[PDB]
């Protein structure tokens, strides 16, 4: 019930799970708090304590916008924080086994949301059910969102950009020091993560100081190619200024700026992140990653494509239907609650929200590789092309490039394509295999036979439970013993994935092929 830490004791609280017990440990500080003068700043080192820590409940999400488009909707809701916010938030999660583990591969989830949301604490996010069923421990951590995590003036160590990746970074730090005593493996640690999460996880594959922190890499819906994942350097500059002057902040001294913001509450600073930017779209990530020469010493397209990164195993994956969920979140003529049909004009107005700084050819070209249609009559034609086009652009191609490129030196990639409709799923039907939608799967709630999942979603989630432990554990994520179809390796010649769904696992080649050398070879040059 109590572990000993290297900066005190923490008192853990016991878990019925399928018959067995997991021992959780929910909000483990890892951090000084950034508060007042430490607010923007790098993550702090930890001061001991001499207590034991009471670690029995999730601790406070972080500061963060909320979604109140779907008031009352579970669809929507269930990914708002859990906890209430506060900038007091940097604290991670640990379930081991029991009996305590001798020397468990461990997870590390990091958790996506567009770098503006999110929180460990979210119910799909709870890792009791890898821990009973696999014997892996599962650690997941608060990060820093929005501004308050990403604010950057590249150089200034008074905000210097990507704190919330260094809050992930000093959370791997902390596994590396600590595990073992919980019974786990520091050795044997896989990073694994949806959305920005999974953007994340590839960033730390590029950043020398993370290294060392971990083995392998699991890249849900995400990686840092995507075209909402890194800010640059200009448009970083920009945006702090304007979130400066929408505060009284400008200042010459560009210190004294952040000495202002550091006086503003924080409701403040989030009310104004959204106008930082002239047009934003559903897909904004106003404040991100940037190269700030600390965590990522240059572009990180270049890195990728010069193989400078860490060489290890990965395996990464996408939705069927990642581009569905943005498209009511703005898009013209559609709505979760009818079935969107869209007019030609509805589409390309839809072109000018989701890509509003692109010129009228570039959006011209969107649509001519979009729009030629096996039947011009069917009318779902243009609502089913706008969120390809949302997936392709923002998702799937990011994902397959950085896999093609990642692999041609010389490591293991295995790729999947998620295409199950949760039985449980509130969004229509239209919606398909919505962005996030597998979390649950990979997280094995449908393994709780009390949660009205099917029999065919629960071996689903148990496969795929298997597959991401045995990846973990040994690098490959095959099922060995229930004649699962062998998942190969992803190589950029043949370009193998694995299809991921009730009915029959599949293994198809090149997927998306035809749109993606759209979005990958031709769309960057307009
Ligand atoms: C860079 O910043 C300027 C300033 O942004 C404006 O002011 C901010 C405080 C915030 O409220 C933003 O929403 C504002 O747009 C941008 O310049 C503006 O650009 C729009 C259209 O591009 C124009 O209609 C405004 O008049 C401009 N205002 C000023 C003061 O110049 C600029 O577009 C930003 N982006 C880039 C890439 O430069
Ligand atoms: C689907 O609904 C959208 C959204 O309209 C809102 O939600 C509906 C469920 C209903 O409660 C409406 O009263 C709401 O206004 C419809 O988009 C609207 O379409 C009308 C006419 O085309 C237009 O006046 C509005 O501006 C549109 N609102 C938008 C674009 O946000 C859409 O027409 C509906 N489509 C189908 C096929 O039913
Ligand atoms: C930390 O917890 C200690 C033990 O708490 C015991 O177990 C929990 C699950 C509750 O059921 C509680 O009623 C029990 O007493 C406390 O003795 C101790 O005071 C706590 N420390 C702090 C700082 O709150
Ligand atoms: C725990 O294991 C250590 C070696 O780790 C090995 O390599 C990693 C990559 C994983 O694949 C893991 O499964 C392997 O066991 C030992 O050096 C260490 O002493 C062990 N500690 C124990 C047994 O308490
Ligand atoms: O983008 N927003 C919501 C959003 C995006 C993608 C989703 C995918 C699946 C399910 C969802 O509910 C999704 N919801 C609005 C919003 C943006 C930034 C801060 C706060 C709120
Ligand atoms: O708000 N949510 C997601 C969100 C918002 C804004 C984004 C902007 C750019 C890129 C993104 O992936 C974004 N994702 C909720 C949500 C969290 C995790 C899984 C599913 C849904
Ligand atoms: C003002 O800027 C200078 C450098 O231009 C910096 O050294 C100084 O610390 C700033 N003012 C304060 C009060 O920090
Ligand atoms: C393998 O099949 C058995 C039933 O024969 C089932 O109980 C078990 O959960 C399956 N294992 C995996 C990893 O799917
Ligand atoms: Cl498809
Ligand atoms: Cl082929
Ligand atoms: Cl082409």
């Amino acid at each position: 019930i109590i572990i000993a830490t290297k900066n005190g004791k923490v008192r853990g609280m016991q878990l019925t799970v399928f018959g067995g017990t997991v021992t959780a440990f929910l909000g483990i500080p890892y951090a000084q708090p950034p508060l007042g003068r430490l607010r923007f700043k790098k993550p702090q080192s930890l001061t001991k304590w001499s207590d034991i820590w009471n670690a029995t409940k999730y601790a406070n999400s972080c500061c963060q916008n909320i979604d109140q488009s779907f008031p009352g909707f579970h669809g929507s809701e269930m990914w708002n924080p859990n906890t209430d916010l506060s900038e007091d938030c940097l604290y991670l999660n640990v379930w081991i086994p029991a009996p305590k583990p001798k020397n468990a591969t461990v997870l590390i989830w990091i958790y996506g949301g567009g770098f503006q949301t999110g929180t460990s604490s979210l119910h799909v996010y709870d890792g009791k059910f890898l821990a009973r069923v696999e014997r892996v421990i599962v650690v997941s951590m608060n990060y820093r969102v929005g501004a308050l995590g990403f604010l950057a003036l590249p150089g200034n160590p008074e905000a210097p950009g990507n704190m919330g990746l260094f809050d992930q970074q000093l959370a791997l730090q902390w596994v590396q020091k600590n595990i073992a005593a919980f019974g786990g493996n520091p050795k044997s640690v896989t990073l694994f993560g949806e959305s920005a999460g999974a953007a994340s996880v590839s960033l730390h594959l590029l950043s020398p100081g993370s290294h060392s922190l971990f083995t392998r890499a699991i890249l849900q819906s995400g990686s840092f190619n995507a075209p909402w994942a890194v800010t640059s350097l200009y448009e970083a500059r920009n945006r702090t200024l304007n979130l400066a002057k929408l505060t009284g902040c400008s200042r010459e001294n560009e210190t004294e700026i952040i000495k202002c913001l550091r006086n503003k509450d924080p409701q403040e600073i989030l009310l104004n992140e959204a106008f930082v930017v002239p047009y934003g779209t559903p897909l904004s990530v106003n404040f991100g990653p940037t190269v700030d020469g600390d965590f990522l010493t240059d572009m990180p397209d270049i890195l990728l494509e010069l193989g400078q990164f860490k060489k290890t195993q990965i395996l990464v994956g996408v939705n069927k239907d990642e581009g569905t969920a943005f498209l009511v979140y703005g898009a013209p003529g559609f709505s979760k609650d009818n079935n969107s049909i869209i007019t030609r004009k509805e589409f390309q107005e839809g072109l000018k929200i989701f890509f509003p700084g692109v010129s009228e050819f570039g959006k011209e070209s969107i649509l001519f590789h979009y729009t030629d249609w096996v039947d011009d009559q069917r009318p779902e034609n243009y609502r089913e092309a706008l969120g390809d086009v949302v997936g392709d652009y923002n998702f799937i191609c990011p994902a397959l490039e950085f896999t093609k490129k990642f692999s041609e030196w010389g490591n293991n990639a295995f790729f999947y394509y998620f295409e199950h409709r949760s039985s449980k799923l509130p969004w229509p039907e239209w919606m398909g295999v919505m962005h996030g939608y597998e979390i649950e799967f990979v997280f094995g709630l449908p393994l709780e036979r009390r949660d009205q999942y099917t029999k065919a979603e629960e071996i689903l989630s148990r496969s795929i439970v298997k597959r991401w432990a045995n990846f973990a554990k040994y690098g490959n994520p095959q099922e060995t013993q229930n004649q699962s179809t062998s998942w190969p390796v992803f190589k950029s010649t043949e370009q193998k994935y694995l299809t991921l769904n009730t009915e029959s696992t599949r293994i198809m080649t090149k997927l998306r092929a035809q749109q993606c050398r759209f979005w990958t070879s031709f769309f960057p040059k307009v």
